[PDB]
């Protein structure tokens, strides 16, 4: 029938549509993701309903009894048709979900405090005292803890020494520390953009440490995939990808 999507809360790309008069059904929500999902369905001819990821999580694997979590597992349960959301197109979960080709481009990179002296992953890696951290079982946490690069796997040593004390639950929680503790918090370079806006005492540190994209998610073998890579493809030569980060992000 409908198309189940899955989707999770993160500003601007997802929010709670805020109304005087009671909202319905996929009017409850709005955001990027949201204009999205909208032109997918038009474009495609599907309905739809949006749900939100359950336990909360973008999605990663415990590797102590090797089970995914969050949008990714609800995509392996077939309990989502689509997962349309800030997701990151990555290795690790390519070999368990499928993915759109990109509807935005992005890296990872630092959030802190203006008027510091640290400048570079590299300043956070060699010292003890400055915590740093990310939000948990997402692709940002995933990155540190695959990475071969010295500096990384460094990093992730300390992050995962002090697990309970420095990944933080949410993107707010993230940006809460370095607003009120000797925090930086490591996320997603489009995000950073729309904090960075918002809260002047906050800045990007460094450049990005590496390169992905974001992508609509489906079950392995999907039909859909190869049909939403062609709406992509059209919002995006048409320019209303662009119009729609203009519109979120101003
Ligand atoms: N986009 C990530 C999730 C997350 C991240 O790991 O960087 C968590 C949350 O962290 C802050 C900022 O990166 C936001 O876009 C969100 O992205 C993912 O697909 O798992």
């Amino acid at each position: 029938r409908s198309l189940i999507v899955t989707t999770i809360l993160e500003e601007p790309y997802v929010l709670f549509k805020k109304s005087d008069k009671p909202l319905y059904g996929n009017d409850r929500f709005e955001g990027y993701c949201i204009d999205l999902l909208r032109e997918l369905s038009t474009i495609l001819g599907f309905t739809y309903e949006i749900r939100l990821v359950e336990d909360g999580k973008y999605g990663a694997q415990d590797d102590a009894n090797g089970q995914w979590n969050g949008m990714v597992r609800e995509l392996i349960d077939h309990k989502a048709d689509l997962a349309v959301a800030p997701l990151a197109i990555t290795y690790v979960r390519e070999k368990v979900i499928d993915f759109s080709k990109p509807f935005m481009t992005l890296g990872i990179s630092i959030l802190y405090r203006k008027g510091t002296p640290i400048d570079s992953a590299d300043d956070l890696a060699k010292q003890t005292k400055i915590e740093y951290g990310a939000v948990e079982d997402g692709a940002t946490m995933t990155f540190f803890k695959k990475s071969k690069i010295s500096t990384y796997d460094k990093m992730w040593a300390f992050m995962s020494s002090r697990r309970q004390s420095v990944l933080v639950k949410s993107n707010e929680e993230g940006i809460q520390r370095v607003l009120t503790s000797d925090y930086a918090f490591l996320m997603e370079s489009t995000t950073i953009e729309f904090v960075t806006q918002r809260n002047c005492n906050l800045t990007q540190i460094g450049g990005l440490i590496d390169s992905k994209g974001y992508g609509v998610g489906t079950p392995m073998g999907s039909p859909y995939r190869d049909k939403i890579t062609i709406a992509i493809l059209q919002l995006q030569e048409e320019g209303k990808l662009h119009m729609m980060k203009e519109k979120w992000w101003r």
